[PDB]
């Protein structure tokens, strides 16, 4: 069988793109992922993760990485379920090697619903197994988490070179609020890197509602 894993990176912050990676591995190659100890890579330095990233590509039958710019982030109703179900399926439907079983990270408190909704949006048939923070449970999902994290960290690093001190990207980060506030001050608008779903969603900065 062909097992696939899919996860995201950059869901919390409201600055920069969000990345969704989907990988596919033959069941007989699954072990190779654990031998690389992918599930325990969050502690690695960026360069060491960079190496792990390249190693992972060697065992996959196929994979897809989708870099979602902020201008398109916010296609849902409050709960970021619609946006992720829509894009997770998009990534999965883009694979050349169709998996039979797909393990997926579920942000929605109702894992079962997420798996079901995702499955009905596929252009192919496969069982879906969704779980909260699945990158710590399913090796295949962790592998995907890594391709996503590396891709996003590179994007962010690029953003810091262009705009400078942007903070962590969280609205609760004073440095990030300064960046946003100062930009709007000398531009009368928010920087293009701020996600659509927030600039209009309780953006309590220029609004101060």
């Amino acid at each position: 069988m062909k097992i696939a894993g899919i996860d995201e990176a950059g869901r919390g912050p409201v600055i920069g793109p969000m990345v969704i990676a989907a990988v596919v591995v033959d069941e007989n190659s699954l072990p190779k992922l654990e031998e690389l100890k992918v599930r325990d890579s969050k502690k690695l330095t960026p360069k060491r993760r960079e190496k792990l990233f390249n190693e992972i590509l060697g065992v996959l039958d196929d994979y897809v990485i989708l870099e979602l710019p902020p201008d398109v982030i916010g296609s849902r109703e409050g709960t970021l379920n619609e946006f992720e179900v829509e894009n997770f399926a998009k990534a999965l439907n883009s694979l050349k090697v169709k998996p039979d079983v797909i393990y997926a990270d579920a942000a929605d408190v109702d894992e079962e619903r997420f798996a079901r909704e995702l499955g009905e949006r596929l252009n192919f048939e496969a069982e879906v197994v969704a779980k909260h923070k699945a990158d710590d449970i399913f090796p295949v999902v962790s592998a995907a988490s890594i391709l996503a994290k590396v891709t996003r960290d590179r994007a962010v690093e690029k953003l810091k070179e262009e705009y400078g001190e942007i903070g962590s990207g969280y609205p609760s980060d004073p440095r990030t609020r300064a960046f946003l506030e100062n930009y709007y001050r000398e531009h009368g608008e928010f920087p293009p890197i701020v996600r659509k779903g927030w600039k209009t969603t309780q953006d309590m900065i220029n609004k101060s509602t």
